[PDB]
């Protein structure tokens, strides 16, 4: 069950990445290096005392080269994004990188301070806004910019502005339309099973250090124990370009919506001369899939956005900036940068399109490509960093075409425990698959090691011999790969199948949902309610916010729960009278129910067993199930 | 070994005569609704001006009056019963429908001095013969209005063979449609086309015969209309507000916008003056798709049950009798408003259980076997049974939709492409001939699931085994003898089919005259997509296109063999520049007129580099729609 280090096969193909990949060029080094006020090493911690975010944990990066357990460009982009701190782009224009998975651009101005983006959390944030006041003067923030409806851009609002003042319009918070509808849907209905897959893909659970997790592509890792707040937008970009002026700073906003984000933008800064492309063109191949879960990506539509950034900025700029990783200087160097970024993209969607249209299917194009064209394959930044060329190339497939291949065998498919069942037993037996899976290490065919090793753990994952073999070849493929999510992956998946499940949570300090309208709270509502036992529950519920002047009519008929906002059934079994505060308390578990109508906060008409009732039939869900073996 | 079509084995027989039981049967209220308004019956057959069959009805003749063979599920029969009910009927006095005379229904109001019409069916030869059946019965009167419900072909396909586009742009004509229909009618039924165009060729079991032993439904109709026209005449007026009134020859018509539900550019039709609503196919007596079999972009469930209950509010206390563009009436507004609020529920059930089971840790596949039924009462309805849809792939397609086809164990982050998979699977199970043995044992047994899991490893391992072909071929055909869904009838049909035999020779779409209407932007995007990356590396150039008939400039760019381009640009420095006219540009994509012909003949003018036309021409693949499936 102990990590087991680099095989004789695994050892050689990571020597082979030494010899053609760059290396000699240090370009990246020099652009990430550049602009340094003030570095950081250190730890920031919780109110609880808690570390949130540790860069002394990656020491071992530092000025070396690769060890035979971790891929030589892996190492590179891990090396790279150990440059974290406070850095001048331009005077008034700094930026905070590496103190969070995402960066903070802080825009100095006339009064106060004009932010681009928040960070994961307000512990980050607040460190970030700490370290920045440390060199430069201390001023209040005017304004705020959400990029997109990621948490890593919205996370830490609450840790450094308040919902009062952006509500009475003391602080001006700009964010790109449909925002709201995406932070809160994305992010809380499918957002428990989201936050466990993004264990994997942030590899938390898993050590630091050659052997275990060394970085995450666009950043080192997620934050831990911290806190994730959602404060709700000011003014709304409508338009395909919107120009802004605050605190006598220059904003052109351009829509690039449903690209890297379903609300997104860029932002340009027409008086420095300087293109802020939010997480549009990072230093590496983004996801089309990310692999914690979400909606497939457009790969055309974001092409069109970084040409359309290239045509209306390029001729204007001089240092493009970020909200991921270092900033590019000179016009030349970002027009390049652009163009491979634009053409990586439309490349995984033509040439997917292509293959498809000759009859391939998602497995067989992701065998078929390999490479990304000309010289596209020479770039640092084009690399399979955090998105994988085969995970795209599948993903074009499954937004075009879906997870059906089109033939009939793979359209009832069986699920993982009764596949296994049946495969071991074809295969002549869990020893005979045993022995089967220990030749496939030997050979140095790890692909195929986990393939045998997944059917036989879900068939009985009592075999601890099956557990360990799997997770062996497992680790091998993490010491293989140049994608830090694969290897995040990987080895998450090789220590709870030698171990387990502990016992953790990051999102339980984060009141997301306190922001939410009682109709996003009540489509929670129709996600956690069990159909199973709602069945034969029909009923009508009248809910009405005095405060909102708000009326909600819920409805539950087999074990459905559906909503009219606006509407009031006139004949319900129950009508709900409270306002959105107290609704938000009960949300919150801090308020109780009945405790709530004997206070008089919740009034009741009709037949008030109902609520209770409703209630009783939630579930609630914990984000530690299984994923390499059986719930 | 054998390759004919085998009868009921002994256990698909069982299995079928179970389903007489736990089923209704005994509630005929579905043959009450579809015979009531009979007029006259259709049971003959449609043919193209070159004389070949387009539509079929006597071909179905097994089916009339008669109780279910062993080898069809008696659920399916059913509803090929009722789809058998073709013709001219009366809903109300001055309201009538053609039904089973295409894939879709043709809505006729009758109204003050011509027509209404809702729909002009799927091709020109159908829609003449909807209106040829309706004028032998009813007076002969001109067409005023048509109402397009949605951008699907079924709906607009017919409208040149009944109207003519030059009374329509004079305005003598009144053509409705909803919001983006254009634009959506062109690009979701031209673009990834010939993947699409050929994956749809096991949808609609048109290769395969009709019979009890064959094909025999399609769930919303009989099968789709073969050797015909499909033509698209442009709207005059475009429904924006999502609700609109308007009256046209004394016919008042109000309008509900459903946009992304069952189509991108889709509403309902309410005829206040009648009580009689009309969902076009938001709302069909069979679930519907979350995600077709031929391929495509998947819908929101959760936005498609918000439209079904803004009609149950909005007309459901105001409807008499619902109308559809696919199937049957259901009469009386009590049904009617059961009718709308299971559908509903169906759809809100899809999405919300889902979301459900996937943050309870449940994988895509794992959530298809939980499932297995509609909760309470709606496994009792006949018209929200997996007739079209499937409840097994609308699961995994809300799967697929907010998290991918990616499950999130690393076990599966690079699965093998079938033939790859197929070769190790059959060594790890004993060889080609242990695999043989296995297999029929599976067929034996009954376990065809399993059966074709097998033979799907040895036919793509090695497709000259004509032994594991013919029990692939056979156990598909069981699954297809045993399943309710018509669509998966259709496809298992045709997989068992080409297992046998092979891909044939046909084209239907090639009389449809469709891709006439291609803007420059969509014809360069499908030349993006026909770019062979691999020779167009190392001749990289750039293409300015100017149409003087559309006053429209486009700038496409070849770099790294990607090609990109920028609507309503033009490059400065652009290596050649090509003047011509949409007509010209129409004319050289139907491979009509030759490249070197249009420059002699002076419609083709080159500026710069003329050499680089005929370069970039020479790069461009050519897709065939008959690649293997099961192969
Ligand atoms: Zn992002
Ligand atoms: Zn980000
Ligand atoms: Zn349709
Ligand atoms: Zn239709």
């Amino acid at each position: 069950l102990d990590s087991k280090p680099a095989s004789a096969i695994t050892a050689a193909k990571n020597a082979e990445v030494l010899k053609n990949l760059p290396f000699a060029d240090r370009e990246e080094f020099e652009a990430a290096k550049r602009g340094l006020i003030a570095p950081f090493s250190g730890q920031i911690k919780n109110a609880e005392g808690q570390v949130v975010w540790d860069m002394g944990a990656y020491q071992f990066l530092n000025d070396k080269d690769a060890a035979d357990t971790v891929n030589p460009s892996l190492w590179r982009q891990a090396q790279l994004n150990n440059i974290a701190g406070l850095f001048e782009v331009m005077p008034k224009l700094y930026q905070v990188r590496g103190l969070d998975p995402a960066n903070m651009t802080i825009i100095e101005g006339d009064s106060g301070l004009v932010l681009i983006d928040t960070l994961t959390t307000a512990e980050t944030a607040r460190a970030a806004l700490d370290l920045y006041f440390q060199h430069r003067p201390k001023k209040p923030i005017v304004a705020v910019v959400y990029s997109h409806s990621h948490i890593d851009h919205f996370g830490g609002a609450r840790g450094i502005i308040d919902e009062a003042d952006v509500k009475a319009g003391k602080v001006k918070v700009f964010a790109p339309s449909g925002f709201m509808e995406h932070a809160v849907s994305e992010n809380i209905l499918a957002g428990t099973a989201m936050a466990r897959r993004g264990q994997y893909q942030s590899g938390v659970m898993v050590p630091r250090g050659a052997q275990a997790q060394v970085d995450s592509g666009l950043f080192k890792t997620t934050a831990t124990n911290a806190t994730n707040t959602l404060v709700a937008p000011n003014v709304l970009i409508e338009k395909p370009y919107e120009r802004h002026t605050v605190d006598g700073v220059e904003l052109e906003f351009q829509l690039t919506l449903g690209s890297e984000a379903p609300s997104d933008m860029n932002i340009y800064l027409p008086q420095f001369k300087v293109l802020n492309t939010a997480d549009n063109a990072p230093p590496a191949m983004h996801n089309l899939l990310t692999p914690r879960g979400a909606e497939v990506r457009d790969a055309k539509a974001w092409a069109g956005y970084i040409d359309a950034s290239l045509e209306k900025y390029g001729d204007r700029t001089d240092v493009l900036i970020q909200q991921h990783n270092w900033p590019v200087w000179g016009g030349d160097k970002v027009r390049t940068y652009l163009a491979d970024q634009r053409d990586m993209y439309a490349f995984l969607n033509n040439r997917a399109l292509n293959l498809m249209n000759k009859g391939l299917t998602l497995h067989e194009i992701a065998a078929e490509v390999s490479k990304l064209p000309g010289e596209l394959d020479r770039k640092w930044y084009l690399r399979s960093y955090y998105g994988a060329l085969s995970t795209n190339l599948r993903a074009v497939y499954q937004r075009y075409l879906g997870f059906y291949d089109g033939n009939p065998a793979n359209l009832d498919p069986f699920p993982p425990v009764e596949a296994g069942k049946r495969y071991v037993e074809a295969m002549g037996g869990a020893d005979a698959v045993l022995k089967q899976m220990r030749a496939a290490i030997d050979k140095g065919d790890y692909r195929w090691a986990v393939q045998l090793g997944n059917h036989l753990v879900f068939a009985d994952p009592a075999n601890k011999d099956a557990r360990a073999l799997q997770a062996d070849a497992m680790e091998q493929l993490g010491y293989q790969t140049e994608n830090a999510l694969w290897r995040n992956m990987y080895m998450t998946g090789a220590m709870e199948l030698r171990h387990g499940v502990p016992t953790y949570d990051s999102r339980g300090k984060s009141e997301m949902g306190r922001a939410l309208t009682p109709d996003m709270f009540f489509d929670l509502l129709a996600i956690r309610l069990d159909t199973d036992k709602a069945v034969g529950h029909d009923m009508t519920l009248n809910w009405v916010f005095e405060d909102l002047k708000q009326d909600i009519a819920l409805t539950l008929r087999n074990g459905v729960l559906t909503q009219r906002v606006g509407s009031l059934n006139p004949k319900a079994d129950v009508t709900v009278k409270l306002t959105k505060p107290t609704l938000d308390q009960i949300a919150a578990r801090k308020l109780d129910l009945p405790t709530a109508i004997k206070q008089g906060t919740v009034k009741l008409d009709g037949d008030g067993k109902k609520l209770g009732e409703f209630f009783g039939l939630l579930d609630s869900f914990s984000p530690k199930f299984n994923i390499v073996e059986l719930e």
